């Protein structure tokens, strides 16, 4: 396979600037243009896109600038002899960086101090009310890149680390790992649980009335994973009934979260708009990996991040 | 010199409660007891306290519950015997996750997304605003116990370390040391500037209006010093003129900082009320030093944080 060109495809426009992730694949060695949707593609042609096309089975190789290509058929791609790779693996820092800030920020009550900036308000704590993260325990659910993230810097500020995933290795800075069978036992003594798997059959509605029970009344619950993770009912009831402390929650079973959710109004809840990926970056990050596989098409090594 | 008993001050209260305070003092080697505002004390007596009492110059040795000594009459406590200590270098913590709280709120932008969930509003920032700290600069300005505390965590979580003092001497986890009268050339790099010096004549008022032209505007000065440190009009002058885009700001020239002040009102700036110091254990950390002083008292050694 010889790369003579790079599609970018108007739907990245999704995620970026269209005209700055061209910009950062300038220096690639090939002609990089933007993509109508009318588009035929030939041999030779690469495409980055956001979402699916069938006139992209015409070109060489898509590459989705998404982790996730549900929006993908995969065995039409297998078809084609079409190469389909994805931007799995770069949200590490942007989320592991996110989620220690929810912590920090529950940890030294920035949010109840922001929330008293408005009023021009001098408040003190209460003395029980600020602790440090040093030494605390957080259970980051699935240690895949997300979790991977999460876990590097919550063990940089020198918190207590254990998880849970599916085959129970050792992962670095993990003191203990747990299979998901051992859900509860993993959770029951953490400051802070953290979900970080993606949402499969399996893991959907893992979180729910008995998990917030299992939890401890002063721990916090961390969604960066999907929404329908959590049962969503459940997690308002616990709140309401101080089951657990509070939660932070980047991502919601609707999103955007209806206005008349009661989620938005607890102090202790930190709602984000599915953003604890976001960076100024993103474009430079995703032309990072284009441009690892196409050094890697010309030296006949097999594809990073490949699907089919 | 024979310690007898330990007495605690009345006005302890006023950071942390005397009995939290009695709990971890109750593995000592000697009696400890509740103190009276008016209270005599013989040979043998220990005290513990916020402020200065004369009716403790009786005793044998009194430790200051704070970091600070100026509200202490240093003169006097030499000519009756009396040892004074303080409080300083258990604060390295506290702080240094506050400050890493103020800079993952700005780069991940929780301030903004807490303002929108009191409006109940999806409010995604802007593609340019969300960034990483790991790979962008700080500036430790002070490399005492407070400074390390900073830099130590902004290390782990993959910043570009600098810092300012007075020695220009190597400290762990800082790339490059400047001397004071670099401050410039240390500050015109960095993302975040941090004040953790003490105030003195040499540091009031160190940071104004030339030292805001001379940083990035994309900059934002953290201070955990005091406020005097900076010239608090030229500080606004800055921030409504885009001299630098933020501060966050835990101490004031005037405390609680009155209602009129422009700087409750800036987006980009977070007010906290003298606070990246508090600690829920307080009482444990404060315990901690007592014991190591009683035991170096009885082996003869010289005391941990001894002023007078
Ligand atoms: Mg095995
Ligand atoms: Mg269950
Ligand atoms: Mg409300
Ligand atoms: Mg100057
Ligand atoms: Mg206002
Ligand atoms: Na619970
Ligand atoms: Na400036």
């Amino acid at each position: 396979m010889h790369i003579e060109r790079l599609a970018v495809d108007e739907s990245v426009g999704r995620a970026m600037p269209p005209q700055r992730f061209i910009e950062a694949l300038s220096d690639l060695g090939v002609p990089v243009e933007f993509a109508g949707e009318d588009e035929q593609f030939g041999p030779g042609d690469a495409v980055a896109s956001f979402g699916h096309r069938d006139a992209f089975l015409d070109a060489d190789w898509v590459h989705c600038i998404r982790a996730g290509y549900d929006e993908f058929p995969v065995g039409v791609y297998e078809e084609a002899g079409t190469y389909l790779t994805n931007s799995t693996g770069i949200h590490g820092t942007t989320v592991g960086e996110t989620v220690a800030g929810y912590m920090l920020t529950f940890a030294r009550r920035l949010h109840a101090y922001r929330d008293a900036q408005h009023d021009h308000a001098w408040d003190l704590p209460r003395y029980e009310e600020p602790f440090t993260l040093a030494g605390e325990r957080v259970c980051v659910v699935g240690l895949g890149t997300l979790g991977r993230g999460v876990v590097d810097r919550a063990a940089a500020l020198g918190m207590e680390v254990v998880g849970v995933r599916r085959s129970g290795d050792p992962v670095d800075n993990v003191s203990t790992v747990y299979t998901p069978d051992r859900l509860h036992e993993a959770i029951a003594d953490a400051r802070f649980v953290v979900l970080a798997t993606p949402l499969t059959d399996e893991t959907e509605g893992m979180v729910a009335a008995p998990e917030f029970e299992t939890m401890r009344e002063d721990a916090s619950l961390v969604n960066v994973a999907r929404g329908p993770v959590v049962v969503e009912s459940d997690l308002v009831a616990a709140l309401d009934s101080g089951d657990i402390a509070g939660a932070a929650l980047d991502v919601f079973s609707e999103e955007p979260l209806p206005e008349d959710s009661p989620l938005w109004d607890f102090e202790d809840v930190l709602i984000t708009p599915h953003v604890s990926a976001a960076t100024s970056k993103y474009h430079e990050d995703v032309a990072a990996l284009i441009r690892e596989n196409i050094e890697k098409i010309a030296t006949g090594d097999e594809l990073t991040n490949r699907v089919v």
